[PDB]
């Protein structure tokens, strides 16, 4: 598939919305690295993903769990998630960054 | 093969079971992350998923031991299990959350 | 795609793991996943080892992972494929480590 | 397709930059580690890549967080990006290392 | 689908490792699984650099992990492939380190 650069920044109010335009193409969000800002302080930070599971209803996970003085950075290693993806905070004040590649096939 | 996400919560009294209708062979339970949850204590997690061995029995292993102050979350890297699975904490109450992909081939 | 079946073994100081297959038709390949300190474990180093074949034809003995529970209590090896024989063993540490992967047949 | 060894260091003020190349040959940058180098401090390291998105313009994602007390090495596990790419330091002085692959296709 | 052998090695400030073969180096791919640091290495910074070929064609050196006993004793690379020849080595600390992997072979 092409590859592209994906990141975003998440807060305790700000959550990202990943939705690609229909067309005859399929998208994968693939995930690498979550990783705390300078901005996060010690507090703990859990970042969680929504969208759709197999039996068709959303479903919310939780991607990392992360504190600057114990593991500032998680690596998912390329987990794929099929659009429209929702990331968020569930807790922590942030900024936390993500990155990974969205892939076109 | 389709993908589609997968996520379970788990506590000292509450498991989680994987199962599929019909050809099991064709579904995989892909595990990303398993991560501490707000309000899990800081003693020690250990979490154990069960499936079929070679020979055709059930085997218990460990997938990860975590502690909130040394580790809060492990990464799996895409670790494939057929189902059926349980998955459990055999030790410590959690809340332990898991993360994957719930892989389909056509 | 190869079929996919679940591995572990626990290995203690003095209690080691030979994972071995029958022979048949098909190829085989055990894929180690993760490598975990088990509850009860000293607070001491451990040191996980593999031996299987080298290219050269001899059987080698490597480190897979270094361990302790106050500041690395798991590693994840990300799908470490290796031919079997394989002898699991710790080298140093009390255990109990737990080791899990995935037991592929390729048919 | 070709696999090539490929590393860089990072230090404020000093990014690094791959190019694309002037050949018609297909090109992956894959990044395996990002780790502090001996002599950086215990401040926070953030290291960045800046690089095409899918709607075609450069944006800035963050590739690690990094403090030497805590987390001196981050594994990526092949991140692979399309070049040309700019890597650099946001916070910290470092040196910052990178390491990866450069495949090409032939 | 290659031949795959199990491959390790140790690194001590006294001690490096070349991997080299002696046919065709193309057939070949080192694929680095872990570093670990070794019973009697001591807390001080340890930094494995490898040294091989970049596409340009000349010998680049680069980090492949930067270790400390008391913070973080094992880096997983997650299968971090290079064609021989290749050199490890230990740029800072003395060791001992181990690095585990596999050596894959094309089956012509
Ligand atoms: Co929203
Ligand atoms: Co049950
Ligand atoms: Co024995
Ligand atoms: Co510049
Ligand atoms: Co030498």
């Amino acid at each position: 598939p092409q590859n592209y650069l994906f990141g975003c920044e998440l807060k305790a109010d700000k959550d990202y919305h990943f939705k690609v335009d229909n067309d005859e193409n399929e998208h994968q969000l693939s995930l690498r690295t979550v990783s705390l800002g300078a901005g996060a302080k010690d507090e703990l930070h859990i970042v969680e993903a929504e969208a759709m599971n197999y039996e068709g209803s959303p479903i919310k996970v939780t991607l990392a769990t992360l504190k600057m003085s114990v593991q500032p950075t998680v690596s998912l290693g390329g987990f794929e998630i099929t659009p429209p993806v929702v990331l968020r905070l569930k807790c922590g004040s942030g900024p936390v960054h993500i990155s990974g590649q969205h892939l076109v096939a």
